[PDB]
């Protein structure tokens, strides 16, 4: 049962800008996604101090980076707070509308795409390198969902029947053909060291088997 939704026009416009603008410094996507994971980990950690049972779905707070050359995917996994169905369809986008407007205006005033994170829409920097983004996510007291979009104005949400996560989020980047450098160990290591070296959770970079 797959549901298809239209992005708000402003968000579709942002995604088109990210896809169409000539901008070579694409590597900043990884910092943005790791930052998002860190924020989600911060949130479940904070909530767990007044309700310890929120960690019944898993106590370990960390981030995995998993490249797969066969699937041409880079996956960012965290055991953070996860996202609800309401998040995925309505609430994140409602928040994102104002950040998008502010970001657009900042760009026209001379800012560049690397500053996208300040506006709360850094998630969409994924489309610098991914033709399709699949997000598997599990929040306490909600089901496991798969969100997906190849841009073009729409996204899908379905209940996920894949491998159950206890809690957290997997952002699966289906990389563009010319962006496979982000599957290479030395490249990912370089980027993490450059932009994410003080993140307060373990970041495990998996090695490709093949
Ligand atoms: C400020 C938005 C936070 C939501 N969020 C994102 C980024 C994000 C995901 C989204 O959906 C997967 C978004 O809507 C499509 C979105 O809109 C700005 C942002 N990553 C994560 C994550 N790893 N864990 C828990 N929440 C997250």
């Amino acid at each position: 049962e797959v549901e298809t939704f239209a992005f708000q026009a402003e968000i579709a416009q942002l995604m088109s800008l990210i896809i169409n603008t000539f901008y070579s410094n694409k590597e900043i996507f990884l910092r943005e996604l790791i930052s998002n994971s860190s924020d989600a980990l911060d949130k479940i950690r904070y909530e767990s101090l007044t309700d310890p049972s929120k960690l019944d779905s898993g106590k370990e707070l960390h981030i995995n980076l998993i490249p797969n050359k066969q699937d041409r995917t880079l996956t960012i996994v965290d055991t953070g707070i996860g996202m609800t169905k309401a998040d995925l369809i309505n609430n994140l986008g409602t928040i994102a509308k104002s950040g998008t407007k502010a970001f657009m205006e900042a760009l026209q005033a001379g800012a560049d795409i690397s500053m996208i994170g300040q506006f709360g829409v850094g998630f969409y920097s994924a489309y610098l390198v991914a033709e399709k983004v699949t997000v598997i996510t599990k929040h306490n007291d909600d089901e496991q969902y798969a969100w997906e979009s190849s841009a073009g104005g729409s996204f899908t949400v379905r209940t996920d029947t894949g491998e159950p996560m206890g809690r957290g989020t997997k952002v699966i980047l289906h990389l563009k053909e010319d962006q496979t450098e982000y599957l290479e160990e030395r490249r990912i290591k370089e980027i993490v060291k450059k932009h994410s070296q003080f993140i307060g959770y373990p970041i495990t970079l998996f090695v490709e088997k093949e």
